[PDB]
């Protein structure tokens, strides 16, 4: 406290320390979107064949092995416009997969006859099974589109991938400051500055909106007391904004400073 070196020593060691930590969390994350991104890019040629001798039976066993392989997508949807209108659906929910029947409503199909190139939609909570599942849907086209693959990306189901086995001080945070994932369940889809008048957070989405990262100082909420805060952004998707994420992790000071 009183030794201005001590404190440049341990400030300088516990910062770089958080965003090592954060930098490591969201290099996981972001394997496992390459991962389903990969995976539904495979389905969406296999989909949008032509001259396929696969019929729905078949294409049924590869979206279940979509999901077998994908544990973060709760279900995925092959959904043809063009002729012979169907809603090919496999869901995973408990352990066992599902195929239940969609029909094509007018609210789902101009939008994607349309479409030519990958969405996502806000986040939101979806109801199935009387339980809310918060995560997005993300729609690619099927390829002028003959229809569309979709699917559900359950973004409950990294709350271990971004808090650990054990809880601890980290969140994933969306456009606008919004927490995606919060050990405090309850501040989930919740935005961080309307809920926090810290005005730093503006730093932190600051970073998000530049997409480095970057340190602050911080008073946490289910701290009540001051910390270093890191952020970290990067791209739950890559192309060549809309497509970013950041992971926050932070400290009390009253620990780091002894």
């Amino acid at each position: 406290g009183i030794d201005p070196f001590t404190e440049s020593v341990l400030q300088s060691q516990a910062t770089e320390l958080l965003q090592k930590k954060a930098q490591l969390v969201s290099f996981k994350i972001q394997g496992i979107m390459k991962r389903i991104f990969m995976g539904a890019n495979t389905l969406e040629k296999f989909l949008s064949d032509e001259n396929s001798a696969i019929n729905d039976t078949l294409k049924r066993r590869m979206l279940s092995e979509f999901l077998l392989a994908n544990p973060h997508v709760l279900l995925v949807s092959a959904i043809y416009t063009n002729n012979n209108e169907r809603v090919i659906t496999a869901m995973s929910m408990d352990s066992k997969i599902a195929y239940p029947n969609t029909t094509l409503n007018e609210n789902m199909t101009n939008q994607i006859r349309s479409l030519k190139s990958i969405t996502h939609s806000d986040p939101y909570y979806k109801e199935v099974n009387g339980d809310k599942i918060y995560g997005m849907d993300i729609t690619l086209p099927l390829m002028n589109a003959i229809g569309a693959l979709n699917f559900f990306l359950n973004i409950d189901a990294f709350y271990t991938d971004v808090v650990g086995k054990k809880k601890s001080n980290t969140f994933l945070m969306g456009k606008d400051g919004r927490l995606l994932i919060n050990p405090n369940r309850e501040i989930q889809d919740k935005i961080l500055s309307a809920i926090n008048p810290d005005r730093r957070v503006a730093k932190a989405v600051e970073y998000y909106n530049q997409n480095e990262a970057g340190t602050l100082s911080y008073h946490s909420l289910s701290g009540n007391t001051e910390t270093f805060l890191a952020i970290q952004p990067f791209d739950f998707f890559e192309e060549k904004n809309h497509w970013r994420w950041a992971i926050g992790k932070y400290v009390n000071k009253s620990l780091v400073f002894k």
